[PDB]
């Protein structure tokens, strides 16, 4: 869990810092809120270094999300091929739960253009590990 705390780059946000602050923060006081605009819509986080990732958790407070995926670029050492985790289109289940291979890359990115509500995004808690 190196990108979870470390500073993320989102398309759309509800605010001014609302990208993926205190998404990742893991910081139970505020959530993560997004404000819908223009789709499809994308969040990656920033760190550097390169680290591999398999697991991603993932909730959402009213406006659940539909369709998403999870991909990873590694610009490290080669900034033009992207690797992928996993994907998913129906987002359903109460949590979101992603477990799959372990791909290596320097940050990771999360892909969503379909959801379950007008409103942009809404993330209650975000967990992250290597």
């Amino acid at each position: 869990n190196l990108a979870l705390n470390k500073t993320a780059t989102a398309s759309s946000i509800e605010g001014a810092g609302f990208e993926a602050s205190r998404a990742f923060d893991g910081s139970s006081t505020t959530r993560w809120a997004s404000a819908e605009g223009v789709d499809p819509q994308w969040i990656y986080v920033n760190l550097g270094s390169s680290q591999t990732v398999n697991r991603v958790k993932l909730n959402w407070e009213a406006a659940y999300a539909s369709s998403y995926t999870i991909q990873v670029s590694n610009d490290s050492g080669t900034p033009t091929n992207w690797t992928t985790v996993y994907t998913t289109t129906t987002g359903d289940g109460g949590i979101d739960d992603i477990t799959f291979t372990a791909r290596t890359a320097k940050y990771v990115r999360v892909h969503g253009t379909v959801r379950g509500t007008p409103y942009g995004y809404s993330l209650w808690e975000f967990e992250v590990y290597g």
